[PDB]
Protein backbone atom coordinates (compact mmCIF):
# COMPACT_ATOMS: atom_id res chain seq x y z
CA UNK A 1 0.00 0.00 0.00
CA UNK A 2 2.81 2.45 1.19
CA UNK A 3 5.43 -0.47 0.63
CA UNK A 4 6.36 1.23 -2.56
CA UNK A 5 6.58 4.81 -1.00
CA UNK A 6 8.51 3.66 1.95
CA UNK A 7 10.81 1.31 0.26
CA UNK A 8 14.30 2.38 -0.61
CA UNK A 9 16.56 5.03 0.35
CA UNK A 10 15.74 7.96 3.09
CA UNK A 11 18.41 10.88 4.88
CA UNK A 12 17.64 12.28 8.10
CA UNK A 13 18.60 16.18 8.94
CA UNK A 14 22.15 15.12 10.83
CA UNK A 15 22.92 13.12 7.40
CA UNK A 16 22.33 9.47 8.43
CA UNK A 17 21.47 7.18 5.84
CA UNK A 18 18.25 4.77 6.76
CA UNK A 19 18.18 1.99 3.76
CA UNK A 20 14.71 -0.01 4.41
CA UNK A 21 12.29 -3.10 2.81
CA UNK A 22 8.68 -2.98 3.31
CA UNK A 23 7.38 -6.05 3.08
CA UNK A 24 3.49 -7.01 2.27
CA UNK A 25 3.15 -8.51 5.92
CA UNK A 26 4.58 -5.20 7.39
CA UNK A 27 7.54 -6.03 8.22
CA UNK A 28 10.91 -3.29 7.87
CA UNK A 29 14.40 -4.65 7.31
CA UNK A 30 17.51 -2.85 6.29
CA UNK A 31 20.59 -1.08 7.89
CA UNK A 32 21.14 2.10 9.01
CA UNK A 33 24.16 4.51 9.29
CA UNK A 34 24.29 7.24 11.75
CA UNK A 35 26.10 10.32 11.11
CA UNK A 36 27.02 11.13 14.81
CA UNK A 37 28.02 9.28 17.85
CA UNK A 38 29.44 5.67 18.90
CA UNK A 39 28.92 4.22 15.36
CA UNK A 40 30.72 3.21 12.16
CA UNK A 41 29.26 2.05 9.32
CA UNK A 42 26.21 0.28 8.29
CA UNK A 43 23.78 -1.96 11.36
CA UNK A 44 21.12 -3.93 10.95
CA UNK A 45 17.48 -2.92 11.43
CA UNK A 46 14.44 -4.50 11.67
CA UNK A 47 10.54 -2.53 12.10
CA UNK A 48 6.91 -2.59 11.42
CA UNK A 49 4.60 -0.56 9.65
CA UNK A 50 0.69 -0.43 9.22
CA UNK A 51 0.70 -1.94 5.88
CA UNK A 52 -3.14 -1.21 5.39
CA UNK A 53 -3.41 2.63 6.59
CA UNK A 54 -6.56 4.82 7.08
CA UNK A 55 -7.59 6.71 3.95
CA UNK A 56 -8.65 9.83 5.18
CA UNK A 57 -5.63 11.68 4.54
CA UNK A 58 -3.45 10.01 7.74
CA UNK A 59 0.28 9.49 7.71
CA UNK A 60 1.07 5.97 8.08
CA UNK A 61 2.30 4.46 11.44
CA UNK A 62 5.90 2.56 11.76
CA UNK A 63 8.65 1.50 13.92
CA UNK A 64 12.46 0.11 13.61
CA UNK A 65 14.72 -0.43 15.62
CA UNK A 66 19.10 -0.78 15.40
CA UNK A 67 21.23 -2.37 18.22
CA UNK A 68 24.23 -0.34 17.93
CA UNK A 69 26.96 -3.47 17.36
CA UNK A 70 27.98 -4.58 14.33
CA UNK A 71 31.02 -6.37 13.03
CA UNK A 72 33.21 -2.49 13.46
CA UNK A 73 31.77 -1.31 16.90
CA UNK A 74 29.47 -2.09 20.06
CA UNK A 75 27.96 1.03 21.80
CA UNK A 76 25.83 -1.54 24.11
CA UNK A 77 22.86 0.78 22.93
CA UNK A 78 19.73 0.23 21.29
CA UNK A 79 17.62 3.05 19.54
CA UNK A 80 13.84 2.64 17.99
CA UNK A 81 12.20 5.05 16.08
CA UNK A 82 8.55 5.69 16.47
CA UNK A 83 6.56 7.64 13.64
CA UNK A 84 4.67 7.83 10.62
CA UNK A 85 4.65 7.95 6.53
CA UNK A 86 3.62 10.93 4.78
CA UNK A 87 3.56 10.07 1.12
CA UNK A 88 3.64 12.75 -1.56
CA UNK A 89 6.08 15.72 -3.62
CA UNK A 90 8.21 15.92 -0.05
CA UNK A 91 7.31 12.33 1.08
CA UNK A 92 8.85 12.33 5.05
CA UNK A 93 9.03 10.14 7.87
CA UNK A 94 8.30 12.06 11.13
CA UNK A 95 9.82 10.40 14.38
CA UNK A 96 10.66 10.44 17.78
CA UNK A 97 13.41 7.96 18.76
CA UNK A 98 14.68 6.60 22.03
CA UNK A 99 18.02 5.68 22.66
CA UNK A 100 18.58 3.20 25.51
CA UNK A 101 22.19 2.11 26.55
CA UNK A 102 23.10 -0.19 28.60
CA UNK A 103 23.80 0.74 32.67
CA UNK A 104 24.52 -0.23 36.21
CA UNK A 105 21.34 -0.16 37.95
CA UNK A 106 22.83 2.92 40.10
CA UNK A 107 22.84 4.26 36.33
CA UNK A 108 19.68 3.75 34.68
CA UNK A 109 18.02 6.80 35.55
CA UNK A 110 20.61 8.28 33.11
CA UNK A 111 20.24 5.49 29.95
CA UNK A 112 18.09 6.98 27.71
CA UNK A 113 17.97 9.70 25.39
CA UNK A 114 15.44 11.43 23.61
CA UNK A 115 14.73 13.12 20.60
CA UNK A 116 13.68 13.56 16.89
CA UNK A 117 14.62 12.82 13.29
CA UNK A 118 12.93 13.96 10.31
CA UNK A 119 13.80 11.53 7.04
CA UNK A 120 13.28 12.48 3.68
CA UNK A 121 13.95 11.00 -0.14
CA UNK A 122 16.91 13.56 -1.24
CA UNK A 123 19.76 14.46 1.19
CA UNK B 1 25.01 -14.36 25.55
CA UNK B 2 21.31 -13.34 27.31
CA UNK B 3 19.86 -14.89 24.27
CA UNK B 4 18.84 -17.71 27.24
CA UNK B 5 18.24 -14.97 29.48
CA UNK B 6 15.74 -12.81 26.80
CA UNK B 7 14.18 -15.54 25.09
CA UNK B 8 10.74 -16.59 26.69
CA UNK B 9 7.45 -15.38 27.95
CA UNK B 10 7.12 -11.45 29.83
CA UNK B 11 4.72 -10.10 31.67
CA UNK B 12 4.56 -6.45 32.16
CA UNK B 13 2.40 -4.06 34.74
CA UNK B 14 -0.61 -3.83 32.39
CA UNK B 15 -0.56 -7.50 31.99
CA UNK B 16 0.62 -7.44 28.57
CA UNK B 17 2.17 -10.28 27.40
CA UNK B 18 5.43 -10.34 25.46
CA UNK B 19 6.82 -13.38 23.48
CA UNK B 20 9.94 -13.25 22.66
CA UNK B 21 12.78 -15.34 20.75
CA UNK B 22 16.83 -14.02 21.15
CA UNK B 23 18.56 -15.23 17.89
CA UNK B 24 22.22 -15.70 18.30
CA UNK B 25 22.61 -12.71 15.55
CA UNK B 26 20.92 -9.96 17.32
CA UNK B 27 17.14 -10.66 16.46
CA UNK B 28 14.19 -10.61 18.34
CA UNK B 29 11.08 -11.98 17.12
CA UNK B 30 7.71 -12.75 18.64
CA UNK B 31 4.34 -11.99 19.38
CA UNK B 32 2.48 -9.21 21.86
CA UNK B 33 -0.44 -8.87 22.90
CA UNK B 34 -1.86 -5.89 25.00
CA UNK B 35 -3.94 -5.74 28.07
CA UNK B 36 -4.86 -2.27 27.00
CA UNK B 37 -6.12 -0.59 24.41
CA UNK B 38 -7.49 -1.09 20.78
CA UNK B 39 -5.84 -4.53 20.63
CA UNK B 40 -6.95 -7.83 20.70
CA UNK B 41 -4.93 -11.16 20.86
CA UNK B 42 -1.50 -11.27 18.95
CA UNK B 43 0.42 -8.88 17.26
CA UNK B 44 4.04 -9.62 15.11
CA UNK B 45 6.91 -7.99 16.72
CA UNK B 46 10.66 -7.79 15.65
CA UNK B 47 13.54 -5.94 17.00
CA UNK B 48 17.14 -6.12 18.21
CA UNK B 49 19.34 -6.81 20.79
CA UNK B 50 23.14 -6.30 22.02
CA UNK B 51 24.38 -9.84 21.43
CA UNK B 52 27.76 -8.90 23.27
CA UNK B 53 26.92 -6.44 26.34
CA UNK B 54 29.44 -5.29 28.59
CA UNK B 55 30.50 -7.50 31.46
CA UNK B 56 30.64 -4.78 33.91
CA UNK B 57 27.00 -5.51 35.45
CA UNK B 58 25.46 -3.19 32.69
CA UNK B 59 22.08 -4.47 30.98
CA UNK B 60 21.81 -5.08 27.96
CA UNK B 61 20.24 -2.94 25.41
CA UNK B 62 17.20 -3.89 23.29
CA UNK B 63 14.25 -2.65 21.53
CA UNK B 64 11.26 -3.68 19.43
CA UNK B 65 8.26 -2.80 17.59
CA UNK B 66 4.95 -3.44 17.66
CA UNK B 67 2.59 -2.46 14.53
CA UNK B 68 -1.28 -2.66 15.75
CA UNK B 69 -2.34 -4.27 12.86
CA UNK B 70 -3.48 -8.03 12.87
CA UNK B 71 -6.38 -10.75 11.58
CA UNK B 72 -8.73 -8.66 13.83
CA UNK B 73 -8.20 -5.02 14.21
CA UNK B 74 -5.76 -2.39 12.56
CA UNK B 75 -5.57 0.66 14.95
CA UNK B 76 -3.53 2.56 12.68
CA UNK B 77 -0.37 2.81 15.06
CA UNK B 78 2.82 1.68 15.93
CA UNK B 79 4.52 1.19 19.63
CA UNK B 80 8.57 0.97 19.87
CA UNK B 81 10.24 -0.28 23.20
CA UNK B 82 13.59 1.03 24.09
CA UNK B 83 15.24 -0.43 27.09
CA UNK B 84 17.32 -3.17 28.68
CA UNK B 85 17.22 -6.57 30.12
CA UNK B 86 18.72 -7.01 33.56
CA UNK B 87 19.15 -10.52 34.44
CA UNK B 88 19.55 -12.29 37.56
CA UNK B 89 16.90 -13.89 40.11
CA UNK B 90 14.21 -10.92 39.44
CA UNK B 91 15.12 -10.80 35.74
CA UNK B 92 13.53 -7.72 34.17
CA UNK B 93 13.39 -5.94 30.80
CA UNK B 94 12.97 -1.96 31.76
CA UNK B 95 11.84 0.03 28.92
CA UNK B 96 10.34 3.27 28.14
CA UNK B 97 7.77 3.17 24.71
CA UNK B 98 6.50 5.78 22.02
CA UNK B 99 2.88 5.09 20.63
CA UNK B 100 2.46 7.30 17.15
CA UNK B 101 -0.79 6.84 15.49
CA UNK B 102 -1.00 7.64 11.53
CA UNK B 103 -2.72 11.43 11.76
CA UNK B 104 -3.65 14.25 9.75
CA UNK B 105 -0.61 16.88 9.36
CA UNK B 106 -3.04 19.48 11.56
CA UNK B 107 -2.81 16.58 14.31
CA UNK B 108 0.47 15.51 14.16
CA UNK B 109 1.29 17.51 17.15
CA UNK B 110 -0.62 14.98 19.14
CA UNK B 111 0.20 12.11 17.51
CA UNK B 112 2.94 10.23 19.86
CA UNK B 113 2.28 8.80 23.83
CA UNK B 114 5.19 7.99 25.81
CA UNK B 115 5.30 6.03 28.79
CA UNK B 116 7.11 3.02 30.38
CA UNK B 117 6.63 -0.62 30.75
CA UNK B 118 8.80 -3.23 33.30
CA UNK B 119 8.78 -6.51 32.31
CA UNK B 120 9.13 -9.80 34.61
CA UNK B 121 9.31 -13.42 34.00
CA UNK B 122 6.02 -13.93 36.40
CA UNK B 123 2.70 -12.32 36.03
CA UNK C 1 23.23 36.77 30.70
CA UNK C 2 20.79 35.46 28.05
CA UNK C 3 18.01 37.09 30.59
CA UNK C 4 18.00 39.81 27.67
CA UNK C 5 18.25 37.16 24.61
CA UNK C 6 15.33 34.84 26.40
CA UNK C 7 12.75 37.98 27.76
CA UNK C 8 10.11 38.18 25.04
CA UNK C 9 7.87 37.10 22.42
CA UNK C 10 8.51 33.90 20.65
CA UNK C 11 6.68 31.05 18.58
CA UNK C 12 6.57 27.74 17.49
CA UNK C 13 6.04 26.37 14.44
CA UNK C 14 2.21 25.54 14.96
CA UNK C 15 1.77 29.54 15.21
CA UNK C 16 1.56 29.31 19.14
CA UNK C 17 2.94 32.48 21.08
CA UNK C 18 4.94 31.92 24.36
CA UNK C 19 5.47 35.36 26.16
CA UNK C 20 8.62 35.04 28.65
CA UNK C 21 10.22 37.22 31.11
CA UNK C 22 12.93 35.75 32.25
CA UNK C 23 14.56 37.05 36.02
CA UNK C 24 18.27 37.82 36.76
CA UNK C 25 17.78 34.46 39.34
CA UNK C 26 16.66 32.18 37.13
CA UNK C 27 12.96 32.87 37.05
CA UNK C 28 10.59 32.10 33.74
CA UNK C 29 7.48 33.90 34.18
CA UNK C 30 4.71 34.79 31.25
CA UNK C 31 2.17 33.60 29.20
CA UNK C 32 1.46 31.00 26.94
CA UNK C 33 -1.40 30.69 23.83
CA UNK C 34 -1.86 27.84 21.88
CA UNK C 35 -2.68 27.44 18.35
CA UNK C 36 -4.00 24.03 18.50
CA UNK C 37 -5.82 21.71 20.73
CA UNK C 38 -8.49 22.46 23.71
CA UNK C 39 -6.71 25.61 24.67
CA UNK C 40 -7.82 29.28 24.48
CA UNK C 41 -6.56 33.05 24.99
CA UNK C 42 -3.83 32.53 27.50
CA UNK C 43 -2.37 30.56 29.89
CA UNK C 44 -0.01 31.10 32.94
CA UNK C 45 3.22 30.09 32.72
CA UNK C 46 6.20 29.30 34.85
CA UNK C 47 9.50 27.91 34.77
CA UNK C 48 13.85 28.23 34.93
CA UNK C 49 16.89 28.89 33.40
CA UNK C 50 20.82 28.55 33.41
CA UNK C 51 21.53 31.99 34.31
CA UNK C 52 25.33 31.27 34.35
CA UNK C 53 25.98 28.95 30.80
CA UNK C 54 29.09 27.76 29.62
CA UNK C 55 30.76 30.11 27.52
CA UNK C 56 32.10 27.29 24.91
CA UNK C 57 29.32 28.11 22.60
CA UNK C 58 26.74 25.79 24.07
CA UNK C 59 22.68 26.17 24.31
CA UNK C 60 21.15 27.59 27.58
CA UNK C 61 18.83 25.02 29.29
CA UNK C 62 15.72 26.06 30.25
CA UNK C 63 12.33 24.65 30.96
CA UNK C 64 8.72 25.67 31.82
CA UNK C 65 5.48 24.60 32.34
CA UNK C 66 1.82 25.19 31.39
CA UNK C 67 -1.28 23.84 33.21
CA UNK C 68 -4.35 24.14 30.79
CA UNK C 69 -6.76 25.89 32.88
CA UNK C 70 -7.36 29.37 32.40
CA UNK C 71 -10.48 31.68 32.97
CA UNK C 72 -12.18 30.22 29.63
CA UNK C 73 -10.94 26.60 29.58
CA UNK C 74 -9.63 23.66 32.00
CA UNK C 75 -8.39 20.87 29.73
CA UNK C 76 -7.33 18.54 33.12
CA UNK C 77 -3.85 18.46 31.82
CA UNK C 78 -0.17 20.16 31.99
CA UNK C 79 2.66 20.59 29.11
CA UNK C 80 6.14 20.81 30.08
CA UNK C 81 9.32 21.86 27.61
CA UNK C 82 12.41 21.21 28.19
CA UNK C 83 15.45 22.73 25.66
CA UNK C 84 18.00 25.05 25.05
CA UNK C 85 18.13 28.81 23.67
CA UNK C 86 20.47 29.12 20.90
CA UNK C 87 21.37 32.74 21.03
CA UNK C 88 22.51 34.85 17.42
CA UNK C 89 20.67 36.08 13.99
CA UNK C 90 18.25 33.43 14.10
CA UNK C 91 17.81 33.20 17.97
CA UNK C 92 16.36 29.61 18.76
CA UNK C 93 14.48 27.66 21.46
CA UNK C 94 14.94 23.80 20.63
CA UNK C 95 12.49 21.66 23.20
CA UNK C 96 10.80 18.58 23.47
CA UNK C 97 7.77 18.30 25.83
CA UNK C 98 5.51 15.85 27.79
CA UNK C 99 1.46 16.89 27.59
CA UNK C 100 -0.08 14.80 31.00
CA UNK C 101 -3.65 14.79 30.76
CA UNK C 102 -5.13 13.98 34.75
CA UNK C 103 -6.46 10.41 34.01
CA UNK C 104 -8.03 7.23 36.08
CA UNK C 105 -5.31 5.18 37.00
CA UNK C 106 -6.72 2.61 34.44
CA UNK C 107 -6.41 4.89 31.58
CA UNK C 108 -2.85 6.13 33.22
CA UNK C 109 -0.83 4.34 30.28
CA UNK C 110 -2.43 6.94 27.67
CA UNK C 111 -2.44 10.19 29.58
CA UNK C 112 0.84 11.25 28.51
CA UNK C 113 1.96 12.86 24.82
CA UNK C 114 5.55 13.60 23.64
CA UNK C 115 6.66 16.08 21.00
CA UNK C 116 9.08 18.91 20.12
CA UNK C 117 8.62 22.53 19.79
CA UNK C 118 10.96 24.93 17.92
CA UNK C 119 10.22 28.54 18.58
CA UNK C 120 11.81 31.61 16.97
CA UNK C 121 11.48 35.47 17.32
CA UNK C 122 9.42 35.88 13.98
CA UNK C 123 6.36 33.90 13.28
CA UNK D 1 -8.63 21.62 45.91
CA UNK D 2 -5.93 19.21 45.47
CA UNK D 3 -3.71 22.29 46.96
CA UNK D 4 -3.75 20.29 50.78
CA UNK D 5 -3.27 17.26 48.98
CA UNK D 6 0.01 18.41 47.11
CA UNK D 7 1.56 20.36 49.16
CA UNK D 8 4.46 18.80 51.62
CA UNK D 9 7.49 16.92 51.49
CA UNK D 10 7.35 14.24 48.11
CA UNK D 11 9.74 11.24 47.85
CA UNK D 12 11.12 9.62 44.59
CA UNK D 13 12.51 6.19 43.91
CA UNK D 14 16.15 7.55 43.62
CA UNK D 15 15.72 8.79 47.23
CA UNK D 16 15.42 12.58 45.69
CA UNK D 17 12.89 15.21 48.23
CA UNK D 18 10.59 17.37 46.49
CA UNK D 19 9.11 19.94 48.53
CA UNK D 20 6.08 22.12 47.43
CA UNK D 21 4.07 24.48 47.66
CA UNK D 22 0.86 24.53 45.81
CA UNK D 23 -1.00 28.10 45.60
CA UNK D 24 -4.55 28.64 45.53
CA UNK D 25 -3.65 30.13 41.81
CA UNK D 26 -2.27 27.03 40.53
CA UNK D 27 1.44 27.66 41.34
CA UNK D 28 3.72 25.10 42.44
CA UNK D 29 6.86 26.69 44.73
CA UNK D 30 9.55 24.64 46.30
CA UNK D 31 13.05 23.36 46.31
CA UNK D 32 14.32 20.18 45.06
CA UNK D 33 17.20 17.84 45.87
CA UNK D 34 18.49 15.48 43.75
CA UNK D 35 20.24 11.68 45.29
CA UNK D 36 21.53 11.14 41.66
CA UNK D 37 24.08 13.21 38.90
CA UNK D 38 25.25 16.52 39.08
CA UNK D 39 23.62 18.00 41.83
CA UNK D 40 24.38 18.84 45.85
CA UNK D 41 22.00 20.53 48.04
CA UNK D 42 18.41 22.13 47.02
CA UNK D 43 17.27 24.12 44.01
CA UNK D 44 14.33 26.22 42.99
CA UNK D 45 11.62 25.07 41.49
CA UNK D 46 8.53 26.30 39.79
CA UNK D 47 5.43 24.68 38.29
CA UNK D 48 1.87 24.58 37.59
CA UNK D 49 -1.13 22.17 38.31
CA UNK D 50 -4.83 22.36 37.57
CA UNK D 51 -6.85 23.85 40.57
CA UNK D 52 -9.95 22.73 39.45
CA UNK D 53 -9.32 19.10 38.42
CA UNK D 54 -12.09 16.32 37.28
CA UNK D 55 -14.61 15.03 39.63
CA UNK D 56 -14.67 11.35 38.13
CA UNK D 57 -11.48 9.83 39.52
CA UNK D 58 -9.24 11.29 37.39
CA UNK D 59 -5.66 12.64 39.12
CA UNK D 60 -4.57 15.91 38.82
CA UNK D 61 -2.53 17.26 36.27
CA UNK D 62 1.04 19.03 37.33
CA UNK D 63 4.43 19.96 36.27
CA UNK D 64 7.56 21.35 37.56
CA UNK D 65 11.28 22.60 36.30
CA UNK D 66 14.32 22.72 38.18
CA UNK D 67 17.37 24.61 36.54
CA UNK D 68 20.55 22.46 38.08
CA UNK D 69 21.79 25.81 39.19
CA UNK D 70 22.11 26.91 43.34
CA UNK D 71 25.40 27.79 44.43
CA UNK D 72 27.36 25.22 44.99
CA UNK D 73 26.94 24.17 41.26
CA UNK D 74 26.05 24.41 38.43
CA UNK D 75 25.15 21.37 35.71
CA UNK D 76 24.35 23.39 32.57
CA UNK D 77 20.98 21.39 32.45
CA UNK D 78 17.02 21.78 33.65
CA UNK D 79 14.86 19.12 34.58
CA UNK D 80 11.13 19.27 34.13
CA UNK D 81 8.79 16.58 35.31
CA UNK D 82 4.98 16.05 33.84
CA UNK D 83 2.57 13.99 35.39
CA UNK D 84 -0.36 13.48 37.99
CA UNK D 85 -1.24 13.39 41.21
CA UNK D 86 -3.06 10.61 42.84
CA UNK D 87 -5.04 11.23 46.31
CA UNK D 88 -5.86 8.99 49.01
CA UNK D 89 -4.03 6.12 51.75
CA UNK D 90 -1.02 5.70 49.22
CA UNK D 91 -1.28 9.24 47.25
CA UNK D 92 1.20 9.52 44.41
CA UNK D 93 2.97 11.33 41.87
CA UNK D 94 3.76 9.65 38.74
CA UNK D 95 5.95 11.35 36.41
CA UNK D 96 7.76 11.37 32.93
CA UNK D 97 10.59 13.97 33.12
CA UNK D 98 12.98 15.54 30.17
CA UNK D 99 16.78 16.34 31.12
CA UNK D 100 18.04 19.00 29.02
CA UNK D 101 21.86 19.90 28.94
CA UNK D 102 23.19 22.98 27.21
CA UNK D 103 25.03 21.53 24.14
CA UNK D 104 26.84 22.86 20.81
CA UNK D 105 25.21 22.36 17.78
CA UNK D 106 27.03 19.96 16.41
CA UNK D 107 25.92 17.71 20.04
CA UNK D 108 22.10 18.75 20.80
CA UNK D 109 21.11 15.02 19.20
CA UNK D 110 22.39 13.56 22.61
CA UNK D 111 21.29 16.39 24.75
CA UNK D 112 17.74 15.02 26.40
CA UNK D 113 17.04 12.38 28.53
CA UNK D 114 14.20 11.14 29.63
CA UNK D 115 13.41 8.97 32.57
CA UNK D 116 10.14 8.54 35.15
CA UNK D 117 9.63 9.11 38.60
CA UNK D 118 7.22 7.95 41.32
CA UNK D 119 6.93 10.40 44.37
CA UNK D 120 5.27 9.23 47.55
CA UNK D 121 4.86 10.86 51.26
CA UNK D 122 6.77 8.45 52.58
CA UNK D 123 10.64 7.74 51.80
Amino acid sequence: RDQAGITGTWYNQLGSTFIVTAGADGALTGTYESAVGNAESRYVLTGRYDSAPATDGSGTALGWTVAWKNNYRNAHSATTWSGQYVGGAEARINTQWLLTSGTTEANAWKSTLVGHDTFTKVK
